[PDB]
């Protein structure tokens, strides 16, 4: 059918310093294969949803870096940061007056290692998105990740599962329990008819339902967005939605939240080193490291389990297990 | 009296990669106080020996980087690498026909932390350089350094000691024994009348005595140097010299052979971090490290005892105890 796709581009990606920049959000970083994640996302989506029917949501102040991507793709400029619920609101507004029968919502800052399997999962989500149902993407957990959201699965109904609950990021021990009980990772992707989300706004997110009505009725985006509460679509809607279906994706997938994600994404023997960037890695008696060299050379001698990331005249050195703490660096610099 | 000074500039300083360059030998690196070691050396020497009477020996292919230093100072361009014995040969040739009564020989790639005490030691060496005597500079060892040469001291005679033997770099355990027995570090500095070195060449280094005669007699530097054997003045002459005196310098001193030397030179609490360069060091839960940032920023998070050196688009990361192995990096790159 007539399906539109909303591609949400966001995230400062402070945990990915020095690669991330003020004017260069996470989605615009040259990572795997030298590609930005947004680049790989659009390429992966093209065969399923044409560019003409694709909406790229980004902050207003990021139009510059994003515009080069708007080739047939339309930019939806977010005046302020209002999370994904705000981006989804804008996507729905467009889908509605575009007459779309289906709206696909996806993040542009994730890694997917099988484009075909990714599309097949999305195709199935579109189908499972019958009257009333909101559909989510799930992934079998490979580790007790504490920064991800999980989804409870009910019995299987053909190509999908009945969604049976959404849980926010748990503690380490709680994540283990989620896994034992058959919980899967929330993949951040959703599929529904525009109307079903409108109705969901009405029931669990009044601010957005009212905003949606006024937008279609000629209200100013700036005005509307300013008075909107900042909330994710997962918490504002998904966790309260009564009719949810889930499709399990079996492709490799990572949110790429921190430098350590590079190692996970490579999916090789842990003790082997992981290198990205156009620069060269000189490794001498070095194991289990993650190295990013935008240019020049990076030499490591007799070290293990470290992240060494060089971009321009900035260098980071941190044990990969403490990758989350990289965000403090930007704090120190700002200070 | 009329004293000339020979300042030997040399050393690739491969152990100081990435700071060292093909066209930038050790002596020309911006290290302590942002100064090159040659810069600090010339400044330290000026009050004792004027620039007019100072000879700066450097390789022929390094004239470019050295010329800026030749302000009243004269360049002695070495056609090939023949060690210090070769540089000393050239220095003696000049001193002789310049009519110098004393020649002071010193390295330009060493750190000295007390210019006045340094000059006072040299002044004393000039005096102790009577007829027949070659004078050396000694320093009380602060650690069993295996890369330095040591000197055996005989009884004290006024302001100096009688030199009683020269030993090349020992093993770790042997260095400890040297220290127990009262051995001191060879500081690399020498003082003698030009004639006494000429006679020393004649007795223990025929190749250089003959070369010296021919040079004064109009032979071509290129020709002469090419057929000269490569040998240090310490091994070729000093270790065989029968009439040696030693002056003990009590200023802080390091040869700055590897990155770890930066820590030794700072001479602070070991656990504190050592930073050089114009760049900024963001330290989070970091201890006992040595950081060099030519520019931009260098952030370390939860690491200890590491050397992180960034110059241009090249970065080095190695535990400071393995600093000597840095030389392998250049080998890998050449390969």
């Amino acid at each position: 059918m007539k399906t539109y796709a909303l591609v949400m581009a966001g995230g400062r990606g402070e945990r990915l310093w020095p690669l991330s920049r003020e004017d260069r959000p996470k989605p615009f970083l040259p990572l795997f294969e030298g590609k930005t994640l947004l680049e790989a996302t659009l390429e992966r989506l093209a065969p399923l949803v044409p560019p003409e029917r694709t909406l790229l949501a980004v902050r207003r102040d990021q139009e510059a870096v994003a515009r080069p991507y708007a080739d047939g793709i339309r930019l939806l400029l977010e005046p302020l940061g209002r999370d994904t619920a705000g981006a989804v609101l804008l996507g729905v507004a467009e889908a509605l007056k575009e007459g779309a029968e289906r709206l696909l919502v996806l993040p542009a800052d994730h890694y997917v290692g099988d484009d075909e399997a990714y599309r097949e999962a999305l195709a199935t989500m579109l189908e499972a998105a019958e009257e009333g149902f909101v559909v989510a993407l799930g992934l079998r957990p490979t580790r007790p990740e504490t920064e991800y959201g999980y989804i409870r699965l009910g019995p299987r109904e053909g190509a999908w599962y009945r969604g049976e609950g959404f849980v926010e990021k748990p503690s380490y021990a709680e994540a283990l329990e989620y896994i034992r009980k058959g919980y899967v990772w929330n993949g951040g992707v959703f599929a529904f008819a525009p109307a079903t989300m409108a109705e969901l706004f009405r029931r669990h997110l009044p601010s957005h339902h009212e905003a949606l009505e006024r937008l279609l009725a000629g209200a100013s985006l700036e005005e509307v967005y300013a008075g909107l509460p900042k909330i994710s679509i997962d918490y504002g809607v998904m966790e309260k939605a009564e009719r949810v279906r889930v499709v399990l994706g079996r492709f490799p997938w990572d949110d790429v939240g921190n430098w350590r994600a590079l190692e996970r994404v490579f999916s090789q023997d842990p003790h082997e080193n992981v290198v990205l960037g156009e620069g060269r890695h000189v490794a001498l008696d070095t194991f289990g490291c993650v190295v990013y060299a935008d240019r020049g050379v990076v030499a490591t001698l007799g070290v293990s389990g470290l992240v060494v990331a060089k971009v321009g005249d900035e260098v980071l050195v941190v044990p990969k297990d403490w990758a989350r703490e990289v965000r403090e660096v930007v704090k120190r610099l700002e200070a």
